[PDB]
């Protein structure tokens, strides 16, 4: 059926705006997710769940300083807010936008592994992206020894969307 | 900076909703996208394009039986609305979920090409998403003899979103 998605950091300047059109959304009856990587206030985050049927948020990086070189920000928040959604039992998916020289490292999957698998509430999916374009697409093997790893901590992920 | 999507059937059988959303989203200054690959109406086609920055249009197949077997629609329908964003000069993304055993043949990808290229205006990026659940992942050979098929078409692809 498909439905409505808010990705990146600008809907979640507009918090008051998001909250109503994913109201409006709601009352048609269409299926909503929403980016909630980048957004500060924990009310906020609260109000969104009670609005919305998922949550995504991304995981570039469990090395804050490999965060704030390719997001601009560190991870703190990023971290606090995957706890939260987990602590709110709620619907969450992880992406991964998998890099080889930034993060598909065995020591960042298997940091960001134990993370998700410590949570109370794991996320439905984790999606691990293949960047196409050091910042190179990972091999094969990369990819399937990260889907390994993280199938190993009893986590459910995949590669694609 | 992300923006708003909307994905699939569901938000087309809202369509005057849709445009509403659409009109408060272009207020806010949001980026906004909208998938319009099973839009029946011309018209309505006509009214998404006034109100968002970029369309996406799925391309399963150019076999209409298989179209019709895996999204119960033929692809008349798909493919007149390829070729009317394209006469309309607005900018349009092609998805082609990649199946081995349903659309990674030679033929298919060819014929894809083959009507893309002799559009008036080429998609802004045709992403190939393997297939990750006959129905197979394609193998890492068959997805770049699919990327080098529309390359020398002289379309613009890649693998992923």
């Amino acid at each position: 059926g498909g439905g409505v998605t808010f990705c990146g950091g600008e809907p979640l300047l507009h918090p008051e705006f998001l909250i109503d059109i994913l109201k409006r959304c709601g009352q048609q009856g269409i299926h909503r997710a929403v980016d909630t990587t980048l957004l500060a206030r924990k009310e906020t985050v609260d109000e969104v769940m009670r609005n919305c049927e998922l949550l995504l948020i991304d995981l570039k990086s469990m090395d804050s300083t490999v965060h704030q070189t390719f997001c601009d920000v560190p991870n703190e928040l990023i971290l606090k807010n995957i706890r939260r959604v987990a602590e709110a039992d709620f619907p969450y998916y992880i992406r991964i936008p998998l890099i080889e020289g930034v993060n598909a490292d065995e020591k960042n999957i298997k940091l960001s592994a134990e993370f998700l698998a410590s949570l109370p509430r794991h996320p439905e999916i984790i999606n691990l992206l293949p960047y196409h374009d050091k910042m190179q697409t990972p091999s094969e093997e990369v990819q399937q020894q990260c889907i390994q790893i993280l199938t190993d901590y009893g986590l459910k992920a995949t590669i694609g969307g």
